[PDB]
C-alpha cells in the first residue's frame, strides 16, 4: 500500500556502477571494421553520456590466445620474450569508451593464459610470481601505450584460485607502482572465496570486492560478514529480446534488494560476433553485419539507461528499497546532493526469464503505489518521469510529476511488465540517430588478398579465430607474398574451453550449403606440418572440437585428405600429393549438394567425392596443430 522512501535513518550501501563484457570470448570481434559513421554511432549508443545505455563500467578480457566462447583473443606475451601491446581490439574499445566518458571504470579478467606460462603444465599456478608478471605487464602496458587506468583487475574466470597468486599478485601490483589497482575475486561463486576471507585476514586485506557470477539476485551469509563490496561480477547472457530485456530489468533492481549486490555486469556488451556461435545474440544490443553497416539498438539499452542516466558510482542506495505487494520492486538512490531517483519494475515471470538460474513462477498483477518522501526527501516538489513499456514502447519521458502539496507524497499505477524511472534530474535523453541500412547477407563475394602494410588492428576483418590466433604478418623477403595472414600460436593454450586440437579461423555465413573455397596455403614445419581450407563448417566457440564440414588437409610428409570432421576422425577421401613445406601451394575446395572436389594449383587432385547432405555452415582456414602457416588471396564464392 505504502512505501516509505526516507533517508532519516541513515542510508544504504553505496552504488559501485552498471557495466557490461567486451571478451569471453571475441564477443565484439565484427564491431572493429564497420565503416563510419556507424560504428561511432554504435559506441554512442553504448558509452556516451546522457544518451544510450551510458555505461558506468567497461570489463574486457585479457585475451590469452586461448578460445573462451565465441573465439580466441590474442595475447600481449605469445611467447616468452616477447610483448605487444597492440593487438585485438579491447585496447582500441576501451579508449572509445574513454573518450566518450572519461569517468568509466575499467576492469581487465583473464579467461586463458598463453602456453608456456605453465612451464610444461596447463595451470597458471605453477609459477605463481611469473603468472603475475604476466598479469601486471597488461596493465603497466594499457597506462604506457594507451594512458589508460585499469580500475580492477580479476583473477581467473570461472576458475580456481589459489590465495597465494592473489597476495603475490597485490604485491607486484604495489612493487610496479600499481598500488590504486584494486583486486576483485574470483569471478566464479560465492564460495570458496567467502569463507577464505573469513579465516585469513592477509588474504581479507587484498582483496577490494567479492564478484560472483549469475547468482540470482542472492548473496550468502559468509559474504555479508566479510563487508566487503559485493557484485554480480557477470550476469545477464540473455537474448537481447524483450524477455532478455525483462531480465536485465529485473536483476538490476533485485540484485540490491535481495542480495546487497551494489554492481551487476552483463555478459555482454554487444553481440558482434556471429550468431551461430554459442549463446547468439546474447548482449545488451546487436551489431554483427560491418559489411551492411546494419545494427539493432534492441531492449536491454533502454533499460539500462533507466539506471544508468540518473544514477553514478559513488551515490547512495537508500535503506527504503523492497518488492511490491502484488509483484515487482523498487529501489531508490540518492548522492547526497538533493537529487533522487526513484526505480520501479514490474517484470513478469513469463517475460523476464534469464537463462540462469530458471526462477519458479511468481505473480505479478495490477497494482497502485504511494510513496511518501520522509526525512530529508520531503523538501522536494517536483520529478521527472521516464516509462518503458516491454512486450513495444522504450523509455519515452512522460509529463513531469508536481507534488503540488505540501504532503512529500504521491501514487501510481504499475501495470505488469514496466518500468518507470523517477528523478530529480534532468539530464535524461532517449538519444537517437537515424535507422541504419537492412540487414544483409554476408556477400555471396568476397576476397580479402591481405594487402595492408599499415593495419589499424592486427587480424584481417571477418576472420573469427576458433582456436589459435591469426595475425597480419609481413614478409619482406618475398614480393609475391609479402603480405599473408599467419597463424602465430607455436603451443596449446592454458585453455579456459576445450579448444581444438588444429587451428581454425571461420568466416562468412552460416546458411551457405553451396561453395567454391580458394586460398594460397604455406606450411612452415617440416616433414609434420599440415593446413586445410574448409566449407559447411557448422559449429564454433566452446563447441568448436564438435565442429563436422568438408575438410581439405595437405600435409609436408606429401599427402592429403578429406574429412568430415575438425577432428579428422571421419574420411571423406585420402591420398597421395607432391606436398611439401616451405612451399606456396594455391588450394581450391568445391563442395555443392551431396559432391565435393579439391583443386592444387589449379589442377584436380579429388573430384564427385560423397559428402554428406544437406549441410550449411561457414568457411574456414587453419593448421593441422599449433604451429605457423601463412595463408594469401582468399576467396570465397559461396550460394545461401
Ligand atoms: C543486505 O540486504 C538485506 C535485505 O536483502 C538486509 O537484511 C535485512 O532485510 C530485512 C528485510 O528486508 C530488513 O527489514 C532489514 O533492514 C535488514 N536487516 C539489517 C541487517 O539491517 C541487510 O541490511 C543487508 N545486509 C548487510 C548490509 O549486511
Ligand atoms: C543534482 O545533481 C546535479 C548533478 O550533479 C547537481 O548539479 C551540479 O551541482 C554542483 C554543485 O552542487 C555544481 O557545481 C555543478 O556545476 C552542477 N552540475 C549541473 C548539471 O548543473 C546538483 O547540484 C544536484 N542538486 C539539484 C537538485 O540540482
Ligand atoms: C546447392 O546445390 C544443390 C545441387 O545442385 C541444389 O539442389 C538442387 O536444386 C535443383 C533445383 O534448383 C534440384 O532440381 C536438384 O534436385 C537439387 N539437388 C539436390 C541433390 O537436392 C541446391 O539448390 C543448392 N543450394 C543453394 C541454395 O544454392
Ligand atoms: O556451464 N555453466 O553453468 C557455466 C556458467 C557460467 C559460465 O561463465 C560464463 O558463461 C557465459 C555464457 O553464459 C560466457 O561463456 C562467459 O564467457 C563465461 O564467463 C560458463 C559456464
Ligand atoms: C495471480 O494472483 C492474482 C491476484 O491474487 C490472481 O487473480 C491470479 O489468478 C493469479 N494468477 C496465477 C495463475 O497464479
Ligand atoms: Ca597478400
Amino acid at each position: 500500500g505504502a512505501y516509505v522512501l526516507d533517508d532519516s535513518d541513515g542510508l544504504g550501501r553505496e552504488f559501485d556502477g552498471i557495466g557490461a563484457v567486451s571478451g569471453g570470448g571475441a564477443t565484439s570481434r565484427l564491431l572493429v571494421n564497420y565503416p563510419e559513421p556507424y560504428r561511432s554511432e554504435i559506441l554512442d549508443y553504448l558509452f556516451k553520456p546522457n544518451f544510450g545505455a551510458s555505461l558506468h563500467i567497461l570489463k574486457v578480457e585479457i585475451g590469452g590466445d586461448g578460445q573462451t566462447t565465441d573465439g580466441t583473443e590474442p595475447s600481449h606475451m605469445h611467447y616468452e620474450l616477447d610483448e605487444n601491446y597492440f593487438r585485438g581490439y579491447e585496447w582500441w574499445l576501451m579508449k572509445e569508451a574513454k573518450k566518450r566518458n572519461p569517468d568509466i571504470i575499467l576492469m581487465g579478467l583473464p579467461w586463458s593464459f598463453p602456453g608456456w606460462l605453465g612451464k610444461g603444465f596447463s595451470w597458471p599456478y605453477v609459477n605463481l610470481q611469473l603468472t603475475a608478471y604476466y598479469v601486471v605487464r597488461w596493465i603497466l602496458g594499457a597506462k604506457h601505450y594507451h594512458d589508460l587506468d585499469i580500475d580492477y583487475i580479476g583473477i581467473w574466470n570461472e576458475r580456481p584460485f589459489d590465495a597465494n597468486y592473489i597476495k603475490e599478485l597485490r604485491k607486484m601490483l604495489d612493487y610496479q607502482g600499481l598500488q590504486r589497482v584494486r583486486i576483485i575475486a574470483s569471478d566464479n561463486l560465492w564460495e570458496p572465496i567467502s569463507s577464505s576471507l573469513l579465516l585469513d585476514q592477509e588474504l581479507w586485506k587484498v582483496v577490494d570486492v567479492i564478484g560472483a557470477h549469475y547468482p540470482g539476485t542472492y548473496t550468502v551469509w559468509n559474504a555479508k560478514m566479510s563487508g566487503k563490496k559485493l557484485w554480480s561480477s557477470e550476469d545477464f547472457s540473455t537474448i537481447n529480446s524483450n524477455v532478455g530485456a525483462g531480465c536485465w530489468s529485473r536483476i538490476l533492481n533485485q540484485n540490491y534488494i535481495n542480495g546487497n549486490m551494489t554492481s551487476t555486469i552483463a555478459w555482454n556488451l554487444v553481440a558482434s560476433y556471429y550468431e551461430e556461435l554459442p549463446y547468439g545474440r546474447s548482449g545488451l544490443m546487436t551489431a554483427q553485419e560491418p559489411w551492411s553497416g546494419h545494427y539493432v539498438v534492441a531492449s536491454p539499452i533502454w533499460v539500462s539507461a533507466h539506471t544508468t542516466q540518473f544514477t553514478q558510482p559513488g551515490w547512495y542506495y537508500l535503506k527504503t528499497v523492497g518488492h511490491l505487494e502484488k509483484g515487482g520492486s523498487y529501489v531508490a538512490l540518492t548522492d547526497g546532493l538533493g537529487n533522487l531517483t526513484i526505480i520501479i519494475e514490474t517484470m513478469s515471470h513469463q517475460h523476464s526469464m534469464c537463462i540462469r538460474p530458471y526462477l519458479p513462477y511468481y505473480n505479478v498483477s495490477h497494482q497502485l503505489a504511494t510513496f511518501t518522501l520522509k526525512g530529508s526527501l520531503r523538501e522536494i516538489q517536483e520529478l521527472q518521469v521516464w516509462y518503458t513499456k516491454l512486450g513495444r514502447l522504450h523509455f519515452k519521458q512522460l509529463d513531469t510529476l508536481w507534488l503540488l502539496d505540501g504532503s512529500g507524497s504521491f501514487t501510481l499505477e504499475l501495470e505488469e511488465d514496466e518500468i518507470f524511472t523517477l528523478t530529480t534530474l534532468t539530464t535524461g535523453r532517449k538519444g537517437s540517430y537515424p535507422p541504419p541500412p537492412s540487414s544483409k547477407p554476408f556477400p555471396t563475394n568476397y576476397k580479402d588478398d591481405f594487402n595492408v602494410e599499415y593495419p589499424l588492428f592486427s587480424e584481417a576483418p571477418n576472420f573469427a579465430d576458433q582456436t589459435g590466433v591469426f595475425e597480419y604478418y609481413m614478409n619482406n623477403e618475398d614480393r609475391e607474398h609479402r603480405f599473408t595472414l599467419r597463424q602465430v600460436l607455436n603451443q596449446r593454450p592454458i585453455t579456459w574451453a576445450a579448444d581444438a586440437s588444429s587451428t581454425i579461423s571461420v568466416i562468412g555465413d552460416h546458411h551457405w550449403t553451396n561453395m567454391t573455397v580458394q586460398c594460397d596455403v604455406y606450411i612452415e614445419t617440416p616433414r609434420s606440418g599440415g593446413v586445410f581450407i574448409a566449407g559447411r563448417v557448422n559449429k564454433g566457440g566452446i563447441l568448436i572440437r564438435s565442429a563436422t564440414g568438408v575438410f581439405f588437409w595437405i600435409f609436408a610428409n606429401g599427402s592429403y585428405r578429406v574429412t568430415a570432421d575438425l577432428g579428422g576422425w571421419i574420411t571423406y577421401a585420402s591420398g597421395h600429393a607432391d606436398v611439401t613445406a616451405k612451399r606456396w601451394y594455391t588450394l581450391t575446395l568445391g563442395i555443392k549438394g551431396y559432391f565435393a572436389f579439391g583443386m592444387l594449383n589449379g589442377t584436380i587432385l579429388w573430384k564427385n567425392v560423397r559428402v554428406k547432405y544437406p549441410g550449411h555452415g561457414w568457411a574456414a582456414i587453419g593448421t593441422h596443430t599449433f604451429e605457423f602457416a601463412q595463408f594469401d588471396n582468399f576467396r570465397v564464392e559461396a550460394a545461401r
